[PDB]
């Protein structure tokens, strides 16, 4: 019924994907635990300003991993 | 709407907070990262058992964090 994405991007290119996602009102786990930290750095500022425009969230849940959602979905809980 | 809930257990009964939300129908993600090691499996084990009774899943999302999700959650992609 509701559908969560699951990516982990190698490239910074592939951060327009995960915007694709969040248009379409899916949540998308984002894990750079294993790209070039440079690299991962770009698509999270990427992402958020994708997310700012759009009214959504992101939000660090680990090591170099976040979850980013659509205005559809609440987030509740933190990770420190 | 849908509500995904974020957690961090620090001890192995936590893990019933997080199998009551998956009775209810949430996702939620299960950060592993500031527990014991030798904790964290049992949660992972106990967990497994809740999804497998339920008929939701669990799958690993990165170094000790795992995504459980109830059975109308769709996960797709990969880790």
């Amino acid at each position: 019924s509701s559908k969560v994405v699951l990516s982990e991007p190698r490239v910074y290119a592939e951060a327009q994907e995960i915007a694709d996602h969040l248009k379409n009102r899916r949540a998308v786990v984002v894990n750079l635990q294993r790209i070039q930290h440079d690299q991962a750095k770009r698509i999270v500022d990427f992402l958020s300003g994708t997310v700012y425009a759009i009214g959504g969230d992101i939000q660090r849940i680990g090591s170099d991993i976040f979850l980013c959602t659509p205005d559809n979905v609440d987030v509740s809980g933190t990770i420190s």
